[PDB]
This record gives C-alpha cells, structure tokens and sequence, in this order.
C-alpha cells in the first residue's frame, strides 16, 4: 500500500522476468559466435530485439514510481538506471535517424578497404591485414601510406556523420537533464544520497587533470627514453629535440605501445623471459592451461567453478568446418551458467589473456547473489580492472618458477626487471595519455568547447600538448582523426580505460601489502595467501550494490582513485630513466613540426 513496497514487488516480476529473456538472448549470441551463420545471425538479432522491447517496457513502466519517495539505497539503485528513459526521449525521426547513423558508423569502419589504384599490389586487409603493416614495419613511408590513406577515405567519410552523430547525442543526454553526453558518460560514476561518498559527475574532471599531473613526470621521462632510442630506427626523420610522428607509434592511432618494445629494448643481449619453449616440451595444451589458472585462483579462495562452464566454453577453435568470432572476451550468460570465448594457444599471450579472461570469470560468478541490474561492474573502469592483475600475477617469474614452467635455476639481474617493467609501461603508461585525452577531446566536443573551423587544429595542439606527438604531415577540417577508433566510432565510452589502470595498481597493491609481500611491488604475487583473496572476494561479491569510492574503501582504504600504486610500481623503472636521461631533452615544444618548410 506504499510506493517502496510497490517499488520492490515491481523489481521482484522485473528480475523474476529479465533474467529468463536475458538468458536466451545471451544464449542466442553465444551461438552465434559459436557458430557464424546465416541462420545464427537472426537468432541473436531477435533475441537481442525481445530484450530491448521488454526493458523498454519495464522503462516506461518504471518511472510512476518516483525516486523521491524511495529510502532504500538498493531500491534506489534499482530504478536510477530503469527510469532512464534511454533513447525514447527523441522523436521517430530522430531515432531512425540515429539508428541509421549508428549503423552506418561501424559500417564504414568495418566494410572499410585499402588499395594502390596504381600498386595492384599494395592491397591488403584490416586483421590480420591493416594491423600488420602498422604492428612490423621499420620503414618510415611504408607506415605513412597504410597511416593517412587510412583516415584518407575513413577518417573523411566519418567527419559529418559525426557532426550529425554529436548533435544527436547532445539532444539525447540534453532531454535526460543533463548537461552534454559527456556528463552523460560521467553519468555511472555517478553516486547520489550517499554521505561523505556522493560522487558528482564534474568532480570526474577534477579528479583526471589531478591524477595525469603525477603521471605527466613518469610519462615524460617514458617518452624521452622511447625517443632517445628511436634515432637508431629513424636517424634522418626524427628530431631528439622535437616530438614523436604519429604514424611510428605501433598501430594506427598509438594506444597501445606494446608492439614498440622489439627496437626499444634496454638491454637486448639478455635473454628474455620465455615459456613459449616450454609447454611444448612439457606437453602442455588448452585444458591444462586452464586447470593450471584455476589453482591460482583456488590458492588465494576463489572458489573451484561451476562443472558446467568445462561443458559449454569452448578453448580450441573448430577447425574449418564452421567459423567463429574469438576476440578475447569472456560471457556471462547469467544463471549461473559461464562460458568463455578463447582462441586458445600455446603462448605466454595466449596464456596471459587467459588468465585476464579467468579474472573476468571468477568475478562474474560471485555476484550472482546480486540482483540483476546489480550483476555489473562496480563502475564502467571496474571490469577490465578486476580481472587483469590476477594476470599480473600469472607473468611474474617468482609464480611461473613456482609451477615451474620456468627455469629453477632461471637468474633474474638488474637487467631483467627493466626490460620486464619497460614492456609492461610501454602497454599500461602509454595508454594512458591517449585515453586520457580521448576522453577529454569527447568532453570538450559534447560540451561545445570548439566551434567547426578548430575541430582538429586543436586536436592535434593538444596531442602535441599532452601525449607528445606531432604530425608529420598536416590534416584540414575534412579529416575526423578520433572517429577511426572502434570505440569511437561505434560509440562506446573510451575512459574505462584510463580508471582500469588506477583501479588495478590499487588493487594489486592492497592484496600484495595483504600477503605481506617483501620487496618491490612489481615482483609481488598474490597466490599462496588466502588473506588477501577473501579481501578481494568480499569486495566482488558487491557487484555495483555499493559505490565505487567504498568499493575502493573495502580493499585499498581510500574513496579517491590514485596514482601512488602506479608510481610505486614503477619507482625501480622511474629511477632507471632517471640514470639514462642525465643528458637527453626531458620535455617538449609545440612550435617543431617536421613538414614546417
């Protein structure tokens, strides 16, 4: 007879309801993944359709109850994310119009091919195509063909379309009451009603210009020394005194700088840490490698997982006779039933992404006991956080002598944590400058910081600016640099990767200070101590029930997201580069360009 009981007996039909739907359509997916097919494409598609009728059903059913009345915190939660009315706050025009746009984004990006008119040649596809080229060369003009001609007709083709897509989406975060889309996209950091822990979403800017400034010192020394060693690739292109070219950064638009490494190495002549030799002599494969990941996570309490995950993940690819998309990617089919999605291989990698998916697994299993709007990450950044520094713990050598894959008599100098510890930033420092600014670029571009005419110049003045890259040629207003990414094109928010970054270093952290591990952080390890699991344990259980400053209370301590773990992890590297740039250029100036003729 009161709206909070009415408000609870709707959210009982709502999960007694959603979770019986969501579990077909997941289903539905599966297999189409499982098995590409014509007649799996549809089945997926309309499972995915029934789902989107029914929660927006349960959405303009929703909002009778009002959130004012409501004292629950559970409750509340509940119903901030199924109150949203979502895209039904635009007219039929503008939906179909930003269906069709959608559509079409990914589209372009997807059905997007490259040729030489005059090179029959010098055709070649995306993956394991377009990536090639950008991931192995060592010539400067072969990366500027694949790097503008690029962007030349895709980064074009997607310029209005986007105008049109960011107005949109102005409207759309606008009608919800709020400010632009990206104080929409702050919208899950989001946290109201809670004292001494409410989350404002502009306090995300605040927090991000604070954070990237400690970092900025590392980074700026990480990007002198990858300078100073790239004059041994490019002696005749790049200035030691002046920026990096865009098109020299591992891949088509830089956010990894995994693939710099092999010529950046500090110490070439040590013989790098290797396994790849040998599960082959000791007859490992895909079942055992995933046995052997279960006992690390059994070491510190995460439970054994279910017997039907074994039945119905699958680790090999089927051969030829059916095909099957295996990007890395771990499903939660909800109901207790969890399979995994894995290419698997032979190969520290392979086993690396494993043991990051197994994060991903044992995670998702544990909130089961939350609702089922509850049963997400804690926040957006909170997924690939959790379940990537259990792979951390995988390719330490103190846990691969310890299951011995490694040599029992494998030394490890001075000269092996810098090359370790230089691959490792040269994926996760890297990073994040270009996810920072990506992020920041959506934000002042929602806002409507920048009027058309300086819709790139100031792009590229503020990679210029942040990262520390300049252009080797120039682009005009035509060109849309950004929208090449796949999470920009497609339209996903790209900051869960900076706060996955911050997020795991504390994570790790606090379970290796837990263990009561002695030494450097980056040599800690988490298996072998039960004390540091069951703390990581009772934070996961929370699912996103509680908000993610005491979700980072539960295991770290402190409501903030921080840099300290990171500058911490990094101090035996830091203090390395401090030693190599006693006389290198630490810093940049905008003014150099290198076609300034």
């Amino acid at each position: 007879s009161t709206i909070e009981e009415q408000a609870k007996t709707f959210l009982d039909k709502f999960n007694h309801e959603a979770e019986d739907l969501f579990y077909q359509s997941s289903l539905a997916s599966w297999n189409y993944n499982t098995n590409i097919t014509e007649e799996n494409v549809q089945n997926m598609n309309n499972a995915g359709d029934k789902w989107s009728a029914f929660l927006k059903e349960q959405s303009t059913l929703a909002q009778m109850y009002p959130l004012q009345e409501i004292q629950n915190l559970t409750v509340k939660l509940q119903l901030q994310a199924l109150q949203q009315n979502g895209s039904s706050v635009l007219s039929e025009d503008k939906s179909k119009r930003l269906n069709t746009i959608l559509n079409t984004m990914s589209t372009i990006y997807s059905t997007g091919k490259v040729c030489n008119p005059d090179n029959p040649q010098e055709c070649l596809l995306l993956e394991p195509g377009l990536n090639e080229i950008m991931a192995n060369s060592l010539d400067y003009n072969e990366r500027l063909w694949a790097w503008e001609s690029w962007r030349s007709e895709v980064g074009k083709q997607l310029r209005p379309l986007y105008e049109e897509y960011v107005v949109l989406k102005n409207e759309m975060a606008r009608a919800n009451h709020y400010e632009d889309y990206g104080d929409y996209w702050r919208g899950d950091y989001e946290v109201n009603g809670v004292d001494g822990y409410d989350y404002s979403r502009g306090q995300l800017i605040e927090d991000v210009e604070h954070t990237f400034e400690e970092i900025k010192p590392l980074y700026e020394h990480l990007h002198a020394y990858v300078r100073a060693k790239l004059m041994n690739a490019y002696p005749s292109y790049i200035s030691p005194i002046g920026c990096l070219p865009a098109h020299l950064l591992g891949d088509m638009w830089g956010r990894f700088w995994t693939n710099l490494y092999s010529l950046t190495v500090p110490f070439g002549q040590k013989p790098n840490i290797d396994v790849t030799d040998a599960m082959v002599d000791q007859a490992w494969d895909a079942q055992r490698i995933f046995k052997e990941a279960e006992k690390f996570f059994v070491s510190v309490g995460l439970p054994n997982m279910t017997q039907g995950f074994w039945e119905n993940s699958m680790l090999t690819d089927p051969g030829n006779v059916q095909k099957a998309v295996c990007h890395p990617t771990a499903w939660d089919l909800g109901k207790g039933d969890f399979r995994i999605l894995m290419c698997t291989k032979v190969t520290m990698d392979d086993f690396l992404t494993a043991h990051h998916e197994m994060g991903h697994i044992q995670y998702d299993m544990a909130y089961a006991a939350q609702p089922f709007l509850l049963r997400n990450g804690a926040n957006e950044g909170f997924h690939e956080a959790v379940g990537e520094i259990m792979s951390l713990s995988a390719a330490t050598p103190k846990h691969l002598k310890s299951i011995g894959l490694l040599s029992p008599d494998f030394q490890e100098d001075n000269e092996t944590e810098i090359n370790f510890l230089l691959k490792q930033a040269l994926t996760i420092v890297g990073t994040l400058p270009f996810t920072y600014m990506l992020e920041k670029w959506r934000w002042m571009v929602f806002k409507g910081e920048i009027p058309k005419d300086q819709w790139m110049k100031k792009w590229w003045e503020m990679k210029r600016e942040i990262v520390g890259v300049v252009e080797p040629v120039p682009h005009d207003e035509t060109y849309c640099d950004p929208a090449s990414l796949f999470h920009v094109s497609n339209d996903y928010s790209f900051i869960r990767y900076y706060t996955r970054t911050l997020y795991q270093f504390q994570f790790q952290e606090a379970l290796c200070q837990a263990a009561k591990h002695e030494g450097p952080l980056h040599k800690c390890d988490i298996s072998n101590s039960t004390e540091a699991g069951q703390k990581l344990f009772n934070m996961l259980r929370l699912g996103k029930s509680e908000p993610w400053t005491l979700a980072l209370e539960n295991v770290v301590g402190a409501k903030n997201m921080n840099v300290r773990p990171l500058l911490n992890y990094f101090e035996p590297l830091f203090t390395w580069l401090k030693d190599q740039n006693k006389n290198s250029f630490v810093g940049w100036s905008t003014d150099w360009s290198p076609y300034a003729d």
